[PDB]
């Protein structure tokens, strides 16, 4: 079977910029970086940077990578980046603090307080339209 | 700060499709479903579809995401996606066994025999050009 998510591999334009932005703004560790790419690991998650030095970001559309936050920090998070003038995509709207904000590139990012089973706790006190749970 | 990945979003112009993709190929299990989305776990994964019908698809890039799979699995797997008719993006170059598959909407995909620290490994060994490591 499948195990779970292995690793997210990002294209970037320009390597040494999103580097930074992930090591220095946003806290993953550096595990090693060559000519043409980054391997960084948050938690669990390993992320690849790989450089594409022709790449003009994605697509406008919803697929977006969210990283988690405790509650007790997602209010100076937020503030912090916005203070250092990252832009934002989206307003949260739905349960849970969400910051919703771009990458160099233009990726679309989200720091979020809750999970899964956070999420469908209160979508079973208040349900989606027509959602059904399994 | 940030504490790991939370959740992973697509766009899917097709939710029906798709759901049945990630549930029925790829193992994921169903958690719950709504007119607009789904959302699937695999492992910690915390998979959304979020229904968009006029996606397009991604941009032609290096952006794909990397689903674990054990060595003795391998085979097996690539074997049933072909079968299955799914198309392939790129063809496995680095250290342990990948298979680099397209979603319904041309997400970018891959089941990956290995992990950070065995690529980390590898690359000790074998270093990419210019490689550093912390
Ligand atoms: C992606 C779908 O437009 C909705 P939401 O952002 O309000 O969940
Ligand atoms: C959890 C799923 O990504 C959506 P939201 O961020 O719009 O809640
Ligand atoms: C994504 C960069 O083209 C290289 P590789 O696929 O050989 O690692
Ligand atoms: C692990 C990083 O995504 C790259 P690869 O799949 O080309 O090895
Ligand atoms: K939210
Ligand atoms: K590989
Ligand atoms: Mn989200
Ligand atoms: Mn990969």
């Amino acid at each position: 079977m499948l195990t779970g998510l292995n690793h997210l591999t990002l294209a970037v334009a320009d390597l040494p910029a999103s580097i930074a932005f992930y090591r220095d703004l946003l806290g993953f560790r550096l595990e090693a970086r060559w000519d043409q790419g980054a391997y960084l690991e948050l938690g669990s998650l390993w992320l690849c940077l790989s450089r594409e030095p022709q790449y003009g970001g994605p697509a406008a559309d919803y697929t977006h990578y969210a990283f988690g936050i405790a509650a007790a920090d997602f209010a100076r998070f937020a503030a912090q980046l916005r203070a250092h003038g990252v832009r934002e995509w989206k307003q949260n709207r739905s349960e849970g603090d969400s910051f919703y904000f771009l990458d160099p590139d233009g990726h679309r990012l989200e720091a979020h307080v809750g999970d899964l089973r956070s999420r469908l706790a209160a979508c079973r006190q208040a349900p989606y339209a027509g959602m059904r749970f399994a």
